């Protein structure tokens, strides 16, 4: 199940990912490929470092920080985001996969993780 090289889209002009849950090795190199294949909506994947709590977190302080990236001043919550992509654009992230466990991600433009535009990421021990 384990994967270093990940893809995950958007879904149509849902507010969801194409994918609810992958899983990482613990400890290596790990690209994620976001492709915003919408017509019509901004996205972005950010990976938080824990559950529910923290990715609620990170969603209200991504809507204070604003546009165009709707992201928190530094990273000490997050494992990795990408920018906010318009309709057709890609970006690929890469960051070393952390200890063992289950990670949200989740899309902070205004309303989309309520929205449910979320996932797990599991790291593999
Ligand atoms: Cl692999
Ligand atoms: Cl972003
Ligand atoms: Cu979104």
């Amino acid at each position: 199940g384990a994967s270093t090289t990940i893809e995950i889209a958007s879904d149509g002009e849902n507010l969801a990912y194409d994918k609810k849950e992958f899983t990482v090795p613990t400890g290596q190199t790990i690209t994620v490929t976001f492709k915003n294949t919408s017509t019509a909506q901004q996205h972005n994947i950010v990976i938080v470092k824990g559950g529910e709590d923290v990715a609620a977190k990170v969603d209200e302080e991504a809507i204070n920080a604003g546009p165009p990236d709707f992201l928190p001043a530094d990273r000490t919550n997050i494992i990795a985001a990408t920018k906010m992509l318009g309709p057709g654009g890609s970006e690929t992230i890469t960051f070393t996969a952390p200890a063992p466990g289950t990670y949200v991600f989740l899309c902070t433009y205004p309303a989309h993780y309520a929205g449910g535009m979320k996932g797990v990421m599991t790291v593999a021990p």
